[PDB]
């Protein structure tokens, strides 16, 4: 480029920035072409070219202006790249702002789709405001390849289509552009199929959607709606290996956390809207906002010390009581907590607090409602035609054909897309086994093998490390979480050592060990010992999530306190003596709302969270004591830098099955970070129960779950005891400790301390 066409876009003159800046081919060699990627960026003094896909990074280099940067490159093709870009001591990483020049599907766009390689395809499908033949308006496109024929209907017609009948590009994508309508238009697809049957649907790819249970979408401006703030959240992210920092995740239902009236509007960000009532059971009572919840759960988390949030799955769906796991609106955030915009907002809060946002995503399955995706243009388009492997039958849902290019890319695209534009920090996907096997759920003779005669469903497994394997590249630094039931290896483990490529799994064993000993009469634990240490057996190979989810307290099964044996006093002792453990036990950790305050009924998302408990003592010190917890898990890098490596854990002694004791370390890099952690499942105290430890010194009683602020009895070692040169549990020191009812310490040697 010349200095003149340079200066011509650093001072505004330029008649279309676009034939410069963005990504151009130079020229074609035999087997590879040369690009330029151009950018302008203000304030910045350098700039890269990732190619997260190729593993690879290239330099920008100014050129006539230290602001304009120029980056040369040669391979066959440059669709997927970001811009790193550096302004003084900070580095964000984005889109090009110049890649994309009209509205209009491309044949580059419609290739890549055909091929299921369009990591960006929500940008050129669905419906998207800009400019055509000179007029402002809105670009709706859909894939549709089978229907005769397709028209957009809304509000801007009367729901008559006639005149807003869509043209159809390489037999597959149908597109019309519509002057001088925007956001807020209200609309969707009819479509006659094959047979000549006409029908309506909602858009696949629908940025916002009507108020459940209408279906109709709404097209958003979604680039020109927010403005974020949270560039060094991101920058922190991406440059972090979050498997070695603490993880404390709260996990919550938006829609049954806590309501509000419905007798007062919702507000939104800086606007309202109409009360969405929970209930035609429950009718004077209304959902929060995203908004409401940012204002509200966001500081109650930051004050309990969680590290992170995860939803229940948000993305928009028809029935309250599918909890959000029978999704229909892939690409939209659900209607009842408001708009786009905010739940940006919530994201945008998150940060600033230092918090991190997981979704529940849900590409197992989706449901037969007529306004989604099912049976779409008259064919077996999104579902498998096969029922054997399309359906699963004792659940009513329709299973994604994985195999098919534009299916795959339909739920490629939505994962990244929650990180793009939503800026989430992680997903958790629920019933991985669900995906993995050609068997699931099904009976002998209704089901096929695959290919070499096995199970597995190949089509699944190579779809899962896909969206592993791009999720990654492009955000690196985010955590990607599986629950999966059946054994699988290498759920947790890179794609090139043949894992799916999530980086932690679900610890379901371990969560049923405890919960199962936790529920045992005291006396009787001592035939169950294995429950406690058998999960350290197989840890290693995986990553772990210790969690304690939703699903544990629905269905008969109750709330934390009464799975607990005895009395009062006892069952929140048992509560607290259970997470103790959970949070000195290798791994990271998960639990659910209303756990952290002993709530005693289930969890019913008819209602919201029965707050009125916190009224009450008993509540609340179980509260203070889930806020200390996650303060020490925060402060204490023994509990967070080695959960995953052998260093980071040994068992002192775990054989006094009798007493129902047990006791470990943990470590990290540091030798004066090490803990000592010793468990009494038993309400029988002990005035000197002795535990060998590792070196010399006072060993200061750091943490006691009996204290008296947490409801406890107050019991143990007033501050903390001197090691004795007294061998035990093959170790040189050990110290004779008191042990409280029900209870866990945790100790840490002071080596500064005045003997
Ligand atoms: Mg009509
Ligand atoms: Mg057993
Ligand atoms: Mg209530």
């Amino acid at each position: 480029i010349s200095a003149d066409q340079v200066n011509q876009i650093i001072y505004n003159l330029h008649h279309d920035p676009f034939e410069i800046l963005g990504c151009h081919l130079l020229e074609e060699g035999k087997n590879t072409k040369k690009w330029v990627v151009r950018a302008y960026l203000p304030k910045a003094e350098a700039a890269w070219v990732i190619r997260p896909t190729e593993r690879k990074e290239d330099p920008m280099n100014s050129v006539h202006h230290p602001n304009f940067f120029e980056c040369i490159i040669e391979t066959p093709e440059l669709n997927h790249y970001q811009l790193k870009v550096k302004e003084g001591e900070h580095e964000k990483v984005i889109y090009d702002p110049y890649a994309f020049s009209s509205p209009y599907l491309t044949d580059e766009d419609i290739y890549l789709f055909s091929e299921g390689n369009h990591h960006r395809i929500y940008e050129k499908l669905g419906a998207h405001v800009g400019e055509i033949n000179g007029v402002k308006g809105v670009y709706f496109a859909v894939w549709a390849p089978n229907a005769r024929n397709v028209s957009v209907i809304g509000d801007f017609n009367n729901w008559d289509g006639r005149e807003h009948q869509m043209r159809k590009r390489n037999y597959t994508i149908w597109e019309l552009f519509v002057p001088e309508i925007g956001s807020g238009t209200v609309y969707k697809y009819e479509i006659k199929n094959s047979e000549g049957h006409i029908y309506e649907k909602s858009d696949p790819y629908g940025f916002y959607r009507e108020v459940r249970p209408n279906t109709a979408s709404i097209v958003v401006d979604i680039d020109n709606i927010y403005q974020w703030h949270d560039e060094e959240w991101l920058e922190k992210r991406r440059n972090s290996d979050p498997l070695k920092q603490p993880v404390s995740v709260y996990e919550v239902h938006l829609g049954s956390w806590l309501h509000g009236s419905s007798a007062e509007k919702m507000p939104l960000l800086n606007g309202e809207a109409d009360p969405v009532i929970v209930s035609e059971w429950n009718p004077g009572a209304r959902f929060l906002s995203y908004y409401e919840l940012a204002e509200k759960l966001i500081p109650y988390v930051k004050d309990m010390g969680y590290t992170h949030i995860e939803l229940l799955p948000i993305a928009e769906h028809p029935f309250d009581g599918s909890w959000g796991y029978q999704v229909t609106g892939f690409y939209s955030p659900t209607s009842r907590f408001g708009r786009p915009e905010d739940f940006m907002y919530f994201v945008d809060k998150c940060h600033e607090n230092g918090i991190g946002v997981i979704l529940d995503w849900v590409p197992g399955h989706f449901p037969k409602d007529s306004h989604g995706l099912a049976y779409f243009d008259g064919t077996h388009l999104y579902e498998h035609a096969d029922p054997r492997i399309g359906e699963h039958k004792e659940w009513g849902t329709l299973v994604f054909n994985y195999g098919r290019h534009e299916v795959r890319n339909f739920l490629v695209a939505n994962v990244l897309f929650w990180f793009d534009k939503y800026h989430v920090d992680g997903i958790r996907v629920d019933a991985v086994a669900s995906m993995l096997y050609r068997n699931y759920l099904r009976k002998e003779g209704e089901w096929i093998a695959n290919e070499y005669g096995g199970d597995e469903h190949i089509e699944a497994v190579s779809f899962i490390r896909e969206v592993n394997t791009l999720l990654f590249e492009y955000f690196p630094g985010i955590l990607s979480i599986a629950e999966e039931s059946t054994e699988w290896e290498k759920v947790s483990r890179p794609v090139y050592d043949g894992g799916l490529g999530f980086n932690l799994k679900w610890d379901m064993g371990w969560m049923h060990d405890m919960l199962d000993y936790f529920n045992i009469d005291p006396y009787f634990r001592q035939y169950h010992q294995n429950n406690v240490t058998f999960s350290m057996l197989y840890y290693y190979n995986e990553n772990f999530m210790l969690a304690l989810s939703h699903d544990e307290i629905v269905h008969g099964k109750s709330n934390m306190l009464g799975k607990m044996p005895g009395d009062e006093w006892q069952k929140y002792a048992n509560v607290r003596a259970l997470f103790t453990y959970m949070y000195t036990h290798p791994g990271k950790k998960t639990m659910f709302m209303s756990m952290e305050f002993g709530q005693w009924s289930e969890w019913n998302v008819a209602g919201d969270l029965e707050w009125h408990l916190l009224q009450y003592e008993p509540h609340q010190q179980l509260k203070q004591f889930f806020t200390d917890l996650n303060a020490l898990y925060q402060q204490e890098p023994a509990l967070y830098t080695h959960d995953f490596e052998y260093h980071g854990f040994e068992w002192i002694d775990c054989n006094d099955n009798t007493h129902s004791v047990v006791s470990f370390l943990r470590r990290s890099d540091d030798p004066n970070d090490s803990l000592v952690v010793v468990c009494n499942f038993t309400p029988q105290p002990h005035s000197h129960y002795r535990i060998g430890v590792p070196e010399a010194g006072y060993y200061v009683e750091l943490f006691n779950s009996d204290a008296k602020q947490y409801g406890g009895s107050n019991m143990g070692n007033l501050g903390g005891k001197w090691a004795d040169e007294w061998s035990f549990h093959n170790k040189p020191y050990s110290l004779d400790l008191c042990l409280p009812p029900l209870a866990v310490l945790i100790l840490k040697l002071d080596p500064t301390k005045v003997p």
